[PDB]
C-alpha cells in the first residue's frame, strides 16, 4: 500500500551491490538520508514465498547491533523491491587498510573481533550471511576510529545469487565448501571469516586458482597451508584460529562465539607484547585489491557497452515512430514520453525513481544539446556509460601502480582469469588490436581489447 517514491526522492547513486544498485536517498519531509537497494523482480529470482520475506525484513528491523547494517523500511511494487537503511560513508575495509602506512596483528584483531561480534549476534537470531566477504565489510564514517558494519545479512537466504561474472567478482575465495553442496548453515560465516583473517595477516586468498572453477576447486578439497615467507611475522595463536575457523567439517568448526573467546583475539585486542608491521601483507592486499577492481570495472565497462548498444537503437527506433513528419526533430514533453517509453520497456532504472527524476535527466540532456533526437540519445546515453568508462581507467592506472603505462601479458591472464575471459579468446583480441605486440598493452590497447570481447 505504501509507495517508496512518495516517501523517498533519489539523490545519488552509491553504488552497485549484490542483488541490485544501491541508491543515496532522503526522506521528502524529515530530510533523514537513507541507502536503497533496488532489487529489481525481473533480473533476481526469489527462493521463498512473499510471507516468508516479510516475517523476516520484520525481524531485521527490530535487529540492532554496532557491527550491523541498521535496516529502515521496505517497500514493494509491481516489479521491485526496496531495501531501505542506513548510509555508510568510510567505504569498504580493504580500501581503507591499503591507505595506511602500517598494520599490525593487533589491526587484524580489532577487525575480526568486530566481524566475529556482528556474526554471534546475528547467529543467535538465526539469521545466517553466507556471502560474507571484504565488499559486505564498511566502514561507518570517514574517522580513523569507524566501526565496521557487515551489509546484507539474511538477504542470500530469499534472493537467488546471480551466475554473472560481472557480480560473483571474489566471491568464490571466501564461500564455504558445504555451501557448494547445498547442506549448510550458520558454520560458513566463520569459514569466511577464517578466509578473510587469513587474507588480513598475508594479503593472499588461501584458496587461490587461475580461474573461479579453479578456486572453487582448492575450496572443496579444503586444503591449504601458512607455508610463506609472510606468515613466519605471525603469531602462532592466530595460525590457531584460523586452523578452527577453516576446519572442514562444520560441526568441528569453532562457532562465532567461541571465535571471540579465543587467546589470539583477547591477547592482541586487549590494551596491555612486541607486534611488528606486516609490511608484505599490506603489499599483497593493495596487489590483491587493484587486480579485483580491475576485473570488476573491465566486466561492467564490456556490461555498460552491450547495455549502451541495445538501449541507443531502442531510444532511436521510439523517436523515430514518434517524429510524424520525419524531419528528425521532437519537442520537450516527446523526448521526456519517449525516454520515460524506454525505461517503461526496459525496466525502471535505479536512479530514475520517478518521473520527476526523468523530466530532470531530460532537462540536464537538453542543457548540452524543436530539437534533433538523434544529437539528444547520443548525449543521454554517453552520460549512461560516463562512471563505468572513467571505472575502467581509473582501476587500470590504479592497478599500474609503478605508472609505466602498460600491464604485461601475466598480468593480463591474471586479470582475465578472475574475470573469467578463456585464455585463447583474449589472446585472439590482443593480436587483430596490436599485430605487432610486445608481451604488454597501454590503457587504450587494453579497452580496444574489451571493447573487441562484446562483439565491437
Ligand atoms: C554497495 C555500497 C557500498 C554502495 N553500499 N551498499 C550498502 C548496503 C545496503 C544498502 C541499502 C540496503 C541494503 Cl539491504 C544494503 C551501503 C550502505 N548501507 N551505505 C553505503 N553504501 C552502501
Ligand atoms: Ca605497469
Amino acid at each position: 500500500t505504501a509507495i517508496f517514491s512518495d516517501r523517498y526522492k533519489g539523490q545519488r547513486v552509491l553504488g552497485k551491490g549484490s542483488f541490485g544498485e544501491v541508491i543515496l536517498c532522503k526522506d521528502k519531509i524529515t530530510g533523514q538520508e537513507c541507502a536503497v537497494k533496488v532489487i529489481s523482480k525481473r533480473q533476481v529470482k526469489q527462493k521463498t514465498d512473499k510471507e516468508s520475506l516479510l516475517r523476516e525484513v520484520q525481524l531485521l528491523k527490530q535487529l540492532d547491533h554496532p557491527n550491523i547494517m541498521k535496516l529502515y523500511e521496505f517497500f514493494e511494487d509491481k516489479g521491485y523491491f526496496y531495501l531501505v537503511g542506513e548510509v555508510y560513508t568510510g567505504g569498504e575495509l580493504f580500501d581503507e587498510i591499503i591507505s595506511r602506512k602500517r598494520f599490525s596483528e593487533v589491526d587484524a584483531a580489532r577487525i575480526i573481533r568486530q566481524v566475529l561480534s556482528g556474526i554471534t549476534y546475528m547467529h543467535k537470531n538465526k539469521i545466517v550471511h553466507r556471502d560474507l566477504k571484504p565488499e559486505n565489510l564498511l566502514l561507518e564514517s570517514k574517522s580513523k576510529d569507524a566501526n565496521i558494519r557487515i551489509i546484507d545479512f539474511g538477504l542470500s537466504t530469499h534472493f537467488e545469487a546471480s551466475k554473472k561474472m560481472k557480480d560473483k567478482i571474489g566471491t568464490a575465495y571466501y564461500i564455504a565448501p558445504e555451501v557448494l553442496h547445498g547442506t549448510y548453515d550458520e558454520k560458513c560465516d566463520v569459514w569466511s571469516t577464517g578466509v578473510i583473517l587469513y587474507i588480513l595477516l598475508s594479503g593472499c586468498p588461501p584458496f587461490n586458482g587461475a580461474n573461479e572453477y579453479d578456486i572453487l576447486k582448492k575450496v572443496e578439497k579444503g586444503k591449504y597451508t601458512f607455508e610463506l615467507p609472510q606468515w613466519k611475522k605471525v603469531s602462532e595463536s592466530a595460525k590457531d584460529l584460523i586452523r578452527k575457523m577453516l576446519t572442514y567439517v562444520p560441526s568441528m568448526r569453532i562457532s562465532a562465539r567461541d571465535a571471540l573467546d579465543h587467546e589470539w583475539i583477547q591477547t592482541y585486542t586487549k590494551e596491555q607484547v612486541d607486534v611488528p608491521s606486516l609490511d608484505n601483507a599490506i603489499l599483497n592486499i593493495r596487489q590483491f585489491q587493484g587486480t579485483q577492481k580491475l576485473a570488476q570495472a573491465a566486466l561492467l565497462y564490456m556490461g555498460s557497452k552491450l547495455t549502451s548498444q541495445d538501449e541507443t537503437k531502442e531510444l532511436t527506433a521510439i523517436f523515430h515512430k514518434m517524429d510524424k513528419n520525419g524531419d528528425g526533430q521532437l519537442d520537450r514533453a516527446e523526448l521526456i514520453e519517449g525516454y520515460k517509453e524506454l525505461m517503461r520497456m526496459k525496466g525502471q532504472d535505479a536512479s530514475m525513481l520517478d518521473a520527476s527524476a526523468v523530466e530532470h535527466e531530460v532537462d540536464q540532456v537538453l542543457d548540452a544539446v524543436y530539437i534533433e533526437y538523434s544529437e539528444f540519445v547520443t548525449v543521454a546515453m554517453d552520460r549512461k556509460t560516463l562512471l563505468s568508462r572513467e571505472r575502467l581507467e581509473r582501476a587500470f592506472r590504479m592497478f599500474d601502480s609503478d605508472n609505466s603505462g602498460k600491464i604485461s601479458s601475466t598480468e593480463l591472464a591474471t586479470i582475465f582469469g578472475v574475470s573469467d575471459v578463456d585464455s585463447e579468446t583474449w589472446k585472439s583480441v590482443l593480436s587483430e588490436v596490436d599485430k605487432n605486440n610486445d608481451g604488454e598493452v597501454d590503457f587504450d590497447e587494453f579497452q580496444q581489447m574489451l571493447l573487441k570481447l562484446c562483439g565491437n
